[PDB]
DNA sequence: CCGACAACGCATCAGC
DNA sequence: GCTGATGCGC
DNA sequence: GTCGG
């Protein structure tokens, strides 16, 4: 893609807002419009001259045109330097770096005088307990994760549930299904033939595989579980002497195997992918979403959802030839 | 002008 | 105690 | 903030 150096200025700029609208302002959509912005923006290959120039990219209107103007012609943005200063602004933006930290919760520690990990670590009985495991892998947390571990962290995750149970079936989607180089989390998707929409979730399914990563010690802490859904933390075992690798975050996932596939696809993207996905099983006649694919009669009415039993099959029904998880980047 | 913008499982907070 | 709202994960 | 019914 085009070098950063081309508008790199443009896109860390806005980049910046975004951050600011999520953290400071709690206006998510704003701060999907700024990086929607940004990305279009960072795969355009031609250094912008003007802030017209860039609205003709989707995604870029008026307001960002102007900014966009404001930046070239004096290399800075106004209301972007007042926020830096504001120290208020700035606390709020660096707390929400921290995993359970959220726009509220860092707004009440900044008004009560918690600005830094410091003041996170001297008030310990303040923060709940995703909180705490967020402050004591702050680091960690913002470190990317090299494929070559994904493949390791990916290689103890089949080996142990494997050895939970043969039947079971898990699938480490994300981008790193798509042969990404690094990824920002491991989100395993699984599943058991003992479950579908109407059978049995079992309350050990996924507690059992939890419960073996545990036993494994891959797992090292968890941040929520219930029947359907994990989030924890885990980490690689080290070598003799030599360095431990970072905590990594994890999610499992559990998934009737009537909807497995299905999903499987969906948490696996791209979201472009999946939006051209999207459209695309519409003109054909089919309505689309992680769960299911159902058919459509001629008056929008969903009839019931057809049977799947791999991502194949999803293409077959609209008609399209099934594209390699390596070339689903758009 | 003005609503959608992805979504929902879980932990915790508010209220009865 | 329970039901519903809200905060959070990106 | 941007798109579009
Ligand atoms: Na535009
Ligand atoms: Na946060």
């Amino acid at each position: 893609a085009p070098q950063e150096t081309l508008n790199g200025g443009i896109t860390d700029m806005l980049t910046e807002l975004a951050n600011f609208e999520k953290n400071v302002s709690q206006a998510i959509h704003k701060y999907n419009a700024y990086r929607k912005a940004a990305s279009v923006i960072a795969k355009y290959p031609h250094k912008i001259k003007s802030g017209a120039e860039a609205k003709k990219l989707p995604g870029v209107g008026t307001k960002i045109a102007e900014k966009i103007d404001e930046f070239l012609a004096t290399g800075k943005l106004r209301k972007l330097e007042k926020i830096r200063q504001d120290d208020t602004s700035s606390s709020i933006n660096f707390l929400t770096r921290v995993s359970g930290i959220g726009p509220s919760a860092a707004r009440k520690f900044v008004d009560e005088g918690i600005k830094t990990l410091e003041d996170l670590r001297k008030n310990e009985d303040k923060l709940n307990h995703h909180q705490r495991i967020g402050l004591k892998y702050f680091g960690d947390f913002e470190k990317r994760i090299p494929r070559e571990e994904m493949l390791q962290m990916q290689d103890i995750v089949l080996n142990e549930v494997k050895k939970v149970d043969s039947e079971y079936i898990a699938t480490v989607c994300g981008s790193f299904r798509r042969g990404a180089e690094s990824s920002g989390d491991m989100d395993v998707l699984l599943t058991h033939p003992s479950f579908t929409s109407e059978s049995t979730k079992q309350p050990k399914l996924l507690h059992q595989v939890v419960e073996q990563l545990q036993k494994v010690h891959f797992i090292t802490d968890t941040l929520s579980k219930g029947e359907t859904k994990f989030m924890g933390v885990c980490q690689l075992p080290s070598k003799n002497d030599e360095k431990e690798y970072p905590h990594r975050r994890i999610d499992i996932r559990l998934i009737p195997k009537d909807q497995y596939y299905c999903g499987v696809l969906y948490f696996t993207g791209s979201d472009i992918f999946n939006k051209n996905m999207r459209a695309h099983a519409l003109e054909k006649g089919f309505t689309i979403n992680e769960y299911t694919i159902r058919p459509l009669g001629v008056t929008g009415v969903a009839g019931e959802p057809l049977p799947v039993d791999s991502e194949k099959d999803i293409f077959d029904y609209i008609q399209w030839k099934y594209r390699e998880p390596k070339d689903r980047s758009e």
